[PDB]
């Protein structure tokens, strides 16, 4: 499902984001636009041979198993594909974990790199929340 952006706040919003670990919710509705552009089905194939899954691009290193990324972790106790369904409770619940763990959104390389420091109000400026 590839979600329109004050959708996606909605959603994100009712399922706990908003504020979650001080991170309002534009912070999120952002890392979601640079991760996947809002698709749910969204795949990246890494070097080192993990794989980030779904709307937030979560790293199969860590957090979730997807069977072909030997030696890892499954942090969110999930099959990675969980991270790619319509439903985002799974890629939510998830990141709720990965935020909570030590760098924050740091952990997300598209949020580092194009949201912390900006207007991140703006992404769900407009939006019936
Ligand atoms: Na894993």
């Amino acid at each position: 499902k590839v979600f329109g952006r004050c959708e996606l706040a909605a959603a994100m919003k009712r399922h706990g984001l908003d504020n979650y670990r001080g991170y309002s919710l534009g912070n999120w509705v952002c890392a979601a636009k640079f991760e996947s552009n809002f698709n749910t089905q969204a795949t990246n194939r890494n070097t080192d041979g993990s794989t980030d899954y779904g709307i937030l691009q979560i790293n199969s290193r860590w957090w979730c198993n997807d069977g072909r990324t030997p030696g890892s972790r499954n942090l969110c106790n999930i099959p990675c594909s969980a991270l790619l369904s319509s439903d985002i409770t799974a890629s939510v619940n998830c990141a709720k974990k990965i935020v909570s763990d030590g760098n924050g959104m740091n952990a997300w390389v598209a949020w580092r790199n194009r949201c912390k420091g900006t207007d991140v109000q703006a992404w769900i400026r407009g939006c019936r929340l």
